[PDB]
């Protein structure tokens, strides 16, 4: 107990009953800092902000070093941020940060499973949703799933090898590191204490018979080159890169050293997604869009975000994904092989295919997000 232990490594200790109560409590974060002349926890509780304990100054330098060994970090560094991840199930994310009286942490806190959503629960649209199902099914060739960091990349991958997740399947994973098992699905992680890194365990992989084959992700040439090699040999492949387009991600396979004409013929479709918060249905508001936001799309009804209890900041709750599926077909194998670039590209996809921008505004549309958070992302 937290409370009691407050009241009396004991710090190891502490920081563990400090994080068992948070659960508890049902809390999204913890805070410990620094004042000049004390220190102070604070825990958040459904938007709410409290104190919870405000313990002597002086351990200050104890309880950033222990957060830091648990989330693997740099004891020795002080004067730049530093970011981090612990596995308790808890998702632990931990935030440290350059304060004029010592470093500020946050423990972030997330429930492993609310992360776990089956391919229908992405809120992919309609013909999105369709042409995905079909391009997984694929006997061989390359799916990648692009975005920048917190796309959630790793939530549609999973959903989708579960979407093939049947015993005429051999699929095999190799990940840095594995989120969570899913059972049918032989899933590998790499380690550095035995040089298993992406490169080594997909060639592994290889000799494994597989039907279908997960790489977390393509980050350097090599790990790239046995991905094609994969993918042309009879394997689908499906991976992430964190480019912000569709078409980028052509553009980031050569920029690594892929041969044009092997991305031309490995590459099956590139699913580029954004997450987009779902607003919350009880404090929305509607308005009428004046003209300035109909040039964007009778009165044209959208909705706004306000701010409620049942959302805390902000007016939201939940999210979801809005996607571009660029799909290859013969026209853009010789747009990929000639190198004809983005623009080139992106035109020949537009014919079929709308842009993330798009799909984002028909939600807006719909009335599940608003404006503001479909625009700030592009
Ligand atoms: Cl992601
Ligand atoms: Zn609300």
């Amino acid at each position: 107990d937290f409370f009691s232990l407050a009241e009396e490594a004991p710090i190891i200790k502490l920081i563990n009953a400090m994080l068992g109560e948070a659960i508890k409590e049902g809390a999204s974060d913890i805070h410990i800092e620094t004042f000049e002349k004390t220190l102070s926890i604070r825990f958040r509780v459904d938007g709410v902000l409290r104190e919870v304990l405000a313990p002597s100054r002086k351990l200050s330098s104890l309880l950033v070093s222990r957060v830091k060994v648990m989330a693997k970090l740099d004891i020795a560094e002080k004067r730049v941020p530093q970011d981090g991840r612990i596995s308790l199930a808890v998702d632990v994310r931990v935030s440290t940060m350059p304060s004029s009286h010592g470093e500020r942490v946050v423990m972030r806190l997330l429930d492993k499973n609310a992360t776990r959503l089956d391919l229908h629960s992405l809120g992919m649209t309609a013909h999105n949703h369709d042409n995905f199902r079909r391009l997984i099914k694929r006997p061989h060739g390359i799916i990648l799933v692009t975005g920048p960091t917190g796309s959630g990349k790793s939530t549609t991958l999973y959903a989708g090898l579960q979407e093939l997740n049947s015993s005429e399947r051999n699929i095999l994973t190799v990940e840095d590191p594995i989120e969570f098992d899913i059972d049918g699905i032989g899933q590998t992680q790499v380690n550095p204490r035995v040089d298993m890194t992406f490169a080594r365990g997909l060639r592994a992989i290889l000799r494994q018979d597989p039907d279908v084959v997960m790489v977390g992700e393509i980050r350097d040439l090599e790990t790239a080159q046995i991905a094609v090699q994969a993918s042309l040999t009879g394997h689908l492949v499906m991976s992430t890169l964190h480019t912000n387009t569709a078409v980028g991600a052509v553009t980031r396979l050569r920029d690594m050293g892929i041969e044009p004409f092997l991305i031309s013929s490995s590459l099956l479709g590139v699913l580029a997604q954004r997450l987009v918060r779902t607003l919350c249905p009880d404090c929305k508001e509607p308005y009428e869009a004046d003209k300035e936001q109909r040039k964007l799309f009778e009165p044209l009804i959208l909705y706004r975000a306000t701010g409620c209890p049942k959302c805390n900041h902000k007016g939201y709750r939940g999210r979801t994904g809005i996607h571009e599926l660029l799909l290859v077909d013969d026209a853009l194998q010789e747009l990929i092989h000639s190198e004809a670039g983005e623009q080139a590209m992106e035109k020949h996809i537009r014919a079929t295919t709308p842009s993330i921008r798009d799909d984002g505004l028909d939600k807006v549309r719909q009335g599940i997000t608003s404006l503001e958070e479909v625009m700030r992302g592009s």
